[PDB]
């Protein structure tokens, strides 16, 4: 049944920055005390610090202290791509708004928020991945297909960093930020990598949502297509029962930090059969078989990915996976976070005989994460051209404005920003969107697919008619302030020749 | 032939910028000053003046010192708003960059733009609408039929003003800005209201360029559709000889003025068949077989604009010549410029028994053009939400950006974008496209209508083709490199 496959789905990011304030050489501010600077305008406007911007995505303060951004619900990828990269852009904002006020307060400092995983003393902050899912797809498939793939994700997706022991695992270069971390997660007792159970943010009956913390960050837009396309087909292949060996392992997280290590891929892990295969191998038969389900895949008759982008997504997949048997990164260089990440580091080995150990390689690993333009590396990079583009700048301008029209967050937007003009308080959700005065009004959407909701119409329809003398009066006197008080000197002085 | 008539119809909009740089009290610098401080970053870069912007738009000083906006081809009317809108957006950038960078200089100053065609001196400023219509089209029936429209165009469209004499005409407030200085234009030995002659910027054979000077530049956007739109649509039905009445003027600018000192429209005509009629009779006419044309008039099968919108305009049309015939202009004061304006200096009037002659509603005359948000009055009647919006904010923030998709302006942008990621140089104007170096290589757009072109892709693969660093980085590094590594630790979440 090919036609069971979701070619069009919900797909959200959760994005976790890292934060710092720092003058040259220390640290200006507390992670704490800048993330509470970052988010004092939003705090004033609405009394807190986790809101809906007119998007559709989700923008608040973590617990961890973190600035968190979470996408707004995406039915296709270039737009999920585009989504979260504006979500870089509000962000950077909001930083240079806190340094222009700290600067004024005679603080000295530049803000940098960092779309990566990891300090310098080991703590991780994640990338997280929501895949809409039908309600009768079962668990043991999951861990049946799904994780092996999933396991070796990292060797095509990778961000990469550098591993310094404390005085186990040596001193080198690993693919990915995320993958010890993971390990320590699910070792210690305690956080899952799949989970289903999480509430849907959809009708219940119909939906799961299935959440994934697996993945890094990634800078490039390439990486984020490969990583989340990959999933897709994968899901779309279970979904459509186009048979997928089963590889399940004895033990998920008994080789992913080894697999971190090699960028050979030939790491061996144990699957429950008692097969032993290399990662590689996996990501090889996983690659192959989407690569006969594109030709299977029938093109959704509404939105959703084309198999157009599709086969773009399988193209590097091929391209990449070529590159690890082979050796040779010169095709996927300008594509992959982590191969990007050691051609620089490679540059400034090469140039300085640097050991790895060298700090200047090590603020070089933390650096291309900054999302500044101008002073990140990976700006600069794109801005040589070094880096591939999945997506247009100007795609990602609209998508900071304006909420995903396919999706339901279209609708979502449309009540936040009627309210924004309007001047009505309202308290929005994933699900539940309602107007709080004069007399509440609330609707409920349980379909995230759609985009038009009567409903809704009818809400915003009743903020604009709540929506004499009084704003006649404020308006007087605004006009007053912004006026020069001097009239007559102020027309008197213009003058101007004139043109054609 | 209702199927003659273009009803997908490439429009441009030529805008003029009022510029002065005011301390309080005084005029900080000369208007060519400023001028070529805004321009500053542009020269800079590309050694020009006169450049085309990666919108399609093109962006360029006047002689009169004026910076001047010019709309990329846009085939529908909500499009032409957005990119006219769009405009403002980029002339206030870079307005405000001018500012910073005098601040930074020790030279204390606001920045004005204004979008309005007059000064307290009284010299004029335009701003001018192009319209693309076939060769075949005879200028004597645009005279007998387009230009008596023209002439009361005003009453519906208008801005205004308040006139001062000096020490003729008395002191009044006058719906269109433009009147007198067209009359004067038409009068003085010489600058016509319409002219297709100039270069059409199409391919000869097939098309011609009408261009018109007689409307006021307009803040609302309904004002703007308004005028394009009442103006398509009778283009539109001359080119489908629908048969709407000619009524010549034995002069065009004989009453003109007149009717720009007449809310009523009573303002008599004198039509060249010796009938005489007055300005809203004429408007009248011209509206009820407008509205029979909309019944007749056939969608567009690829953009254009749509029965909805014509029909949206219609609308408004009707309101105002209702508003006018009764004097209840409470309908339409959302709407149209010339009537918001007169309502908040009738505020201001009211509140402190003001004469006419007062600065400061000569004041609120002014600065309800200039395009500043939060500073314009406009900006702020707009924020309360008294005006009336054609079009979405969002839109005209994507206009900044992108070039229309529909037109030959597409075409444009890509190339120029490219240039600009590839860092090669371009030259370009509205027909003709060329690669400067290693080969000069040269495309030239004669469909306005066209958006694909295989000579274009060619081009951008040309440049692509032909198409230090670590050292930029390390400036760009901290240069304790352990210590800022060192530094850097954060707390797990979720
Ligand atoms: N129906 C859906 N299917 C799939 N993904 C969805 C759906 N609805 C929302 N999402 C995505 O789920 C993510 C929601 O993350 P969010 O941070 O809002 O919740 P959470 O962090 O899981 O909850 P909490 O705040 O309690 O930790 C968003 O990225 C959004 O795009
Ligand atoms: N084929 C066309 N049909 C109608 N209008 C067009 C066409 N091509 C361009 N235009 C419009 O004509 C206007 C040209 O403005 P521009 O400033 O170039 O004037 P110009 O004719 O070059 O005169 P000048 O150089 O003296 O300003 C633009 O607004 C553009 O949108
Ligand atoms: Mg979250
Ligand atoms: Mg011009
Ligand atoms: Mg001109």
């Amino acid at each position: 049944t090919v036609e069971s496959a979701l070619t069009r789905r919900i797909m959200g990011i959760e994005t976790e920055y890292g934060l710092t304030f720092v003058d040259g050489d220390s640290k200006k501010l507390r992670p704490d005390e800048i993330a509470r600077r970052m988010f004092r305008p939003i705090v004033e406007k609405y009394s807190s610090s986790n809101i809906f911007i007119p998007n559709g995505s989700r923008l608040y303060l973590n617990v961890g202290s973190h600035p968190e951004y979470a996408t707004a619900e995406c039915d296709n990828l270039t737009q999920l791509i585009n989504f979260e990269k504006a979500g870089d852009v509000i962000a950077d904002r909001m930083a240079v708004d806190a340094e222009e006020s700290l600067a004024k307060e005679d603080i000295a400092g530049q803000v940098y928020l960092f779309k990566n995983n990891v300090d310098s003393v080991g703590n991780s902050y994640g990338c997280h991945e929501n895949y809409l899912v039908g309600r009768s797809m079962p668990l043991k498939a999951l861990g049946k297909r799904l994780m092996p793939f999933l396991i070796t994700r990292q060797l095509i997706c990778g961000a990469g960093r550098i591993h310094h022991p404390n005085p186990s695992f040596p001193l080198g270069y690993c693919i990915s930020q995320r993958s010890d971390h993971v390990w320590e997660g699910v070792s210690s007792a305690s956080r899952p990598i799949i989970n289903t159970r999480d509430e849907p943010h959809a009708d219940s009956h119909s939906y799961r949502r299935l959440h994934v913390i697996v993945g890094d960050a990634n800078m490039a837009e390439p990486s984020i297509a490969l990583k989340v396309g990959s999933t897709l087909l994968v899901l779309e292949m279970i979904e459509a029962d186009f048979g997928l060996p089963s590889l399940e392992l004895a033990n998920d997280i008994a080789s992913i930090r080894e697999i971190s290590r090699d960028a050979t891929g030939s790491t061996l892990l144990s699957l429950k059969d008692g097969t032993t295969m290399t990662a590689l191998q996996i990501q090889q038969v996983v690659f192959e078989h989407a690569s006969k389900w594109l030709e299977q895949r029938p093109e959704p008759e509404f939105s959703g990915t084309s198999n157009t982008e599709m086969a773009r997504v399988l193209d590097l997949w091929g391209r990449m996976l070529k590159a690890i048997e082979s050796g040779d990164f010169s095709e996927v260089d300008t594509e992959i976070d982590w191969v990007i990440k050691k051609k620089l580091i490679d540059r400034f080995i090469q140039r300085g005989n640097l050991g790895l150990d060298d700090p200047k390689l090590a603020q070089v690993d933390l650096t291309y994460h900054d999302i500044r333009p101008g002073r990140g590396l990976f700006s600069v990079l794109q801005s040589r051209g070094m880096i591939k583009r999945w997506t247009t700048d100007e795609a990602i301008l609209a998508a900071v404005d304006t909420a995903p029209d396919t999706t339901r967050a279209h609708l979502r937007g449309r009540i936040l920003k009627a309210a924004d003009t309007l001047g009505v308080p309202v308290t929005v959700d994933w699900m539940r969107h309602k107007v709080n005065r004069p007399e509440p009004q609330s609707v409920e959407l349980g379909d995230p697919f759609s985009a038009v909701n009567s409903e809704v119409d009818q809400l915003i329809e009743y903020m604009t008619v709540h929506a004499g003398s009084a704003s006649g009066t404020s308006l007087l006197d605004e006009i007053d302030g912004l006026l020069e008080n001097n009239a007559e000197e102020f027309v008197r002085s213009y003058v101007q020749k004139g043109g054609e």
